[PDB]
């Protein structure tokens, strides 16, 4: 119905875009490239990197953003987490294996690896296997069994021959890994930059329980240091990544600031054909909850290595747009791919072109039906806002805040309408950058509602978003109806 | 569902009352009863009594509702329009006639008559019935043939026996009855009672087109001598009460402030098995098009001779609230009746029992998706309001307003809270005496919209409509919720 | 919407029409003519006449029966019930009462009353009153208060001065009446009258729960003496009349074949206002649960001493058709009245139009979500047929059936089209009268399909039911669709 | 709601599979093997092989479809149709080529090409292409530019370096191909392969208007010659590969048996971003008019080099499902690809479980609403079998048919019940195999309704469909409800 009408021709994206900053893409001239493509948020990825690298980035974020004075860039450190890795190769260079040759893996991480002894990160690896256990290596392209437990190391027997590199992911099927949510790194990572740095989100990899969720919030609120004893409002987005995760969710999502729905282990844990039914339900939990999701399966693969992707990619992020959610997340097509700029564009038009397909008034009236009454006065004006708005046919719905609580409530009730959020605190609109259709304006004040507004209208005709004699809703307790002039 | 819940138990009522002031019911103490009972508006059927009389009953009216200060009440003249009536009779007895014999009807009115020559109001009378003709007296009580037509008077043949009185109703069936829909008479009571005493309805008996509602307008446009040159806000009701009323019916709306369903001459034009389905087409195009209707029928016939009525008769009146009635009107039972007040009482009751059997959100649903988008600005924020008191379960509905078309446009979508208007000007509030589920506060000053809003909700406070901590929705373009202090 | 689709016009009723047959209407000539104008079940009220009273009547109803081949008519007999009456005034001629008087009451039965001492049917009268309980005469005509108590007396004194007849009603407000709801008197006009006489139903008067209903069943099942062991189908449809009966309703309902809803005592044991309420109440409880409901609240009464209603009264019974009921039951307006053609053809007219006032797809989808899945495989057929009318746009729906089962359960879900139903029993047909919509061909054998419908659509386009190249839908756990030659 | 019971638990599948056999899997064992993974339909694409090769390969299948006599496997023929491929290279081995360098093309098709003169099978492609225009050759791989153009020749500039091999695709950008949609090959392919060797479907390459659809109905009409004149049944079903299918798509869809969304060249005529759209806007339209609808954009292409498939190609699959659509085919997974077996079995895992994620009820409401009424007699019995399936909650609805017309409309109305369908034409049933949860029963005879019933149930029973004492539905413009023994 609604897809049909679109088909016969063949209003901007609401979508949030986020790119992952890697080598690709480090320098101000891409990153103000990648703006202009639609990137909403950067993504620090501190699996990689050091503190040199990632300041570096992070200036350069930051300076391509100011010449970017109509944009507003969120910046999100994503933790490294519980993780597993290899060691240094033989000097630098990579190595390949054999099937039937026997491997062994150390656990002294500060020495290089060669075809038969290569390093680990996880120095509880030998109390963790036990004789016929398998150690998955690259996700799935070294695979191996345990035939000696030692001290410090573990021989394994390669069971299928393949090639791969340094700093390769690891993995203990029907193992429990001794490590711990957030790590020491995490911690010095999240007090030390994030917060130092006044970053905007914590992408929390591998969360497991709303216990992890509250570590962090403690940490959070013990570590105000660099902010005068004010906690930060910096936001948290719990990865779900594996089963405990999926059982879990609910708690994780409650507690949680939103969702990212990202690859991790999933696929070892469940049936893969099992994956996609995963990731739609909590999407469609998030929707109802009113948290933003981010969907983030490194959807662009083909697009590290070609100049555009295939069907079956773009069809991915088309309809994790069509489930419900709030943000896209590009991984290795902008920070080691060959291709960073083309990727971007093209994720933007496919959310665009899925959001044509969106039957809004039916939209609407699910989620509000979803939602059990009576609400609080700020949720209740958020939905009279987006009646409105469709009432009188208007083009914007404004709202002047200072947290952007009414933002995300007028975003939950997803209006055809873009969603214009004023307000006079920068890191307010950065924690904006995740939420469905909400584009910011920042000010040196808020408190003159009628001038707020004049200024709004005046800007959002400059950017052709509303003409003269258009509607708009104006909310701030408070909503009206305002004509444009 | 909604009357189940109901008969497990086996807020005040919305519907609002017209009541027709007569002999039974005359002076200052019954009218105080009368509002005590539930009167919204006093209706004067300018058919009977003369300008002494109707004059005197506008001093009670306004002296009794000095008395209840608390409550409004509006005025309502009903015009005679284009009726036939018999003369006087034998000195001032009551005759009776039986068949085979001949009556004879003269035009001269100013005459007493007999058993055998009895008079007329209809000067056109002779030219308007052929040989054969049937003349009917009292609404199908005196049924006779056309036997000779002579300059000035009729001979007829009586066809079946009945009794009758004096100023009898007279019917001429299949023939053009050459009388205007506003006279010479009727401009007289608009321009001379109505304008000139501010009354706040004019009831336009047998209106029949858009034209007839369209003199009206005129008359009252022309006649601005009483209110220094500023026309008056009187609403026009137009009576439907015949058949070409109901093929006009939706000029006739469109033009007209209201509708009333009324008996007049229908049941005689169409078949009387069709009447109700008339009567619920014209209620649900009322509530499409958001404008007041009247139902009156004289539904409580029994209460004339009666302590209380029979079933069908509540029941026409519960059923006229279910079809979405904004009011309901007593004729005979409270003008000559007697028993008036035991009447009202019970009409109010059955009212307030009929709209306990509504869901709310399911109707606000109809009327809501009946309404073609996009709507004028009021409108949306009428809407938005009715949403809003649903989703933060709030008491009332309050809104500032200059001329009452915002709590009629609130009124239209049918909130289950009571809708509280409050203005400056007593005419808007006597005028709003029609809308369901309104009641108005009539203040000095509407300019501090916060004090108004304070002062309402004191006053509500006050009338126990509202308590401290509640929910109310405050209008005025703009919609806010406040908490009841 | 549909009702204004009636009103730009301004197909045979649905709803069964049950006429109470008594001296008005008696003969053969007046029972055919009954037949002509729409009576689909003659009632007999027990509570007046004698046995050779009866008697008559029901050769008379069975020979105007046998003038009417082409049509189906039900008897049923209306149980006298526990009722309180007076006896026989003075010699035989009516008595009047003033208030102050001391009027007497013995339960000496058999004994002419005066204006001074009155007789009384229920012989337990001085042990059910207490000292200043009030007795009322005539439903709410003559109230009296106790002023002393006897052996077989009572002395009360006249509040309010009214006239009375005999055999009037009694009432003792706040007393409990010890009668059984089925004592010796009922229990020998249902076996020795209507199992004797192959009668159709028993309107059991004054149910008050299940456990009234199963005695019934059971005498019926040790009654099978006039019928060859064989225990009679004839159907229990239980009267609500009371307070008790209203709340034991479900019991009652799931117990009997059918409901009436009648005036009894309920409009003294509960507020008028919410009589109304009560009756929707039962009526969709008995859609829900596909027993017929019948609605009788004598609707007609004008039309004891008038040639035609009055609007309430045609309203009522619009309005009941609207609810769901499947008959409408006329009382004195047939069995005393005046005029008992012109009421009968009045209500016909009535239901026909109120039955185009309905939204059938609204109606059907309805019903068919309020029952609980899974169901029986004659109901799921039911419910085929007429989704299958509507999807070919079918004229009818012809039902083969042995019991009427199936055409019980295709009128449940409220078909548009006209339900036909064959069968080899007449009483089946009989049965099938309280069942909106169900017309009854009775055929000498059922056992050829083919050629029973064949016949059906021959003598339905005789009857002016369906035309050639029209659609008929076919059912007998088997359904098709068949095309009228 | 649906997608989140699935999430808890971490019934055959409904859509049908259609498999591309190629060299991987041309023998008997393989495609054996095919058929347990859950292949329905085995496609020969034309644009490759010669008859030999066909020849084999439809001996193959026949051979591995009687060893699964449960089964039933339907063959489709691909036609070559409009296409543009080069000649044989140096020798036999594949040449690279670097920009810059000037490319020669000759149409003289019987030569050997070199790194700088190739062969080309259009021989009107001098009178196609002007100075300036684009060549592409192999989907966007060498993008040339034309310098000069020849008799029977043009010289091209390598503008990008890339690598091709032999008998590569052909794309000319902005021009006119002058060739038909059914070529004299495509005729002979017709003709002397699909209705000689009697197979199933005709998948019809570059549709793009009625007319092209016509003229195959024309060929097929005309050609009865290995059929005894009688026209075959087989189905066409029109590839939308280009623009002009998509704007022709109505005209189309109308006059075919059924839709294919394929590659094709589109993604060079529309942006890519406008793909899905289209895609959906197809199948939408298809469920819709109970047309058969094949997704087929080649959705797993890593399962040509790897074990098993990334998450976008699953969850393209897993969507093309919930859209609606009937199969979905596999092309270069099974023809030529590494892993064959493991790409069928893990596209239908997928495809069962996107099954779990459909809301029956939900979905069957939308296509009934959408379906014009009336509908024809057949339609209406479909209807009512997936209503009364529901409504009795049924394991089964099995259908007798001749041409397998109310099994396809049985499958338009997507009821949760397996659809089991009795014919005697083996043709039938093979037909069936690309309508959505349809099984096939084939019969000696189908002449006696109770028996074909009962041993349609029997074998259900073995076959573990249906247990004793489940409903079916059984429908053969007649419908019943059976219990199985």
């Amino acid at each position: 119905k609604a897809t049909c009408l679109g088909m016969d021709k063949i209003t901007q994206r609401k979508t949030q875009i986020i790119c992952t900053i890697g080598p690709s893409c480090n320098n101000v001239e891409s990153l103000i490239g990648l703006i202009d493509k639609g990137m909403s948020v950067a993504r620090l990825n501190f699996s990689h990197g050091d503190h040199e690298s990632h300041f570096k980035t992070l200036q350069n974020i930051r300076e391509a953003a100011k010449a970017r004075p109509h944009s507003t860039v969120g910046i999100m450190l994503d933790t490294k987490g519980p993780e597993i890795r290899t060691g240094m190769l033989e000097g630098g260079k990579p190595i390949e294996l054999k099937a039937g040759q026997t491997l062994k893996i150390t656990t002294d991480y500060s020495m290089l690896g060669n075809s038969e002894c290569i390093s680990c990160s996880y120095s509880l690896l030998p109390k963790s296997v036990q004789i016929g256990s398998t150690v998955l290596i690259a996700d799935g392209s070294l695979s191996t069994q345990v035939l000696e437990i030692g001290d410090d190391f573990i021989v394994c027997k390669v069971l299928n021959s393949v090639t791969i590199g340094e700093r390769k992911n690891m993995n203990l099927p029907g193992c429990k890994v001794h490590l711990p949510i957030i790590g020491d790194k995490d911690r010095h990572d999240i007090v030390d930059f994030a917060l130092k740095y006044n970053l905007d989100f914590i992408a929390l990899s591998f969360v497991q329980n709303g216990a992890d969720v509250q570590l962090c919030r403690q940490i959070i609120s013990e570590n105000t240091q660099y902010s005068n004893g004010i906690p930060s409002s910096i936001k948290i987005i719990s990865k779900i990544e594996n089963l405990e995760g999926v059982i879990n969710f609910d708690s994780i999502c409650s507690e949680s600031d939103g969702i990212m729905v990202a690859r991790g282990d999933l696929g070892m844990e469940i049936p893969p054909e099992k994956i996609f039914v995963a990731q739609k339900c909590m999407i469609s939990k998030c929707n109802v909850a009113g948290k933003p999701v981010v969907t983030a399966t490194q959807m662009l693969e083909s697009m590290i290595k070609s100049n555009r992707p295939t069907r079956a990619e773009m069809t991915d992020v088309a309809n994790a747009v069509l489930d419900g959610s709030d943000c896209v997340m590009l991984s290795g097509e902008t920070a080691n791919g060959a291709f960073p700029f083309d990727a971007v564009n093209v994720m933007s038009r496919v959310c665009a072109q899925a959001e044509t397909c969106i039957d809004y008034p039916v939209l609407y009236h699910a989620i509000h039906s979803s939602v059990p009454k009576p609400v609080a006065v700020p949720e209740a004006i958020a939905c009279s806002a987006v009646e409105s708005a469709h009432d009188v046919n208007a083009k914007l719905i404004i709202t002047i805040t200072e947290t952007g609580n009414t933002a995300r409530l007028i975003s939950k009730y997803r209006p055809s309408q873009t969603i214009i959020a004023c307000t006079a605190k920068p890191e307010v609109a950065r924690g904006l950058k995740i939420a469905r259709g909400v584009k910011t304006y920042v000010l040196n004040s808020i408190h003159h509602s009628e001038v707020v507004i004049s200024n709004a209208l005046a800007l959002a005709k400059e950017e052709s978003l509303i003409e003269s004699g258009d509607f708009a809703i104006a909310v701030h307790n408070l909503m009206k109806i305002v004509r444009c002039p």
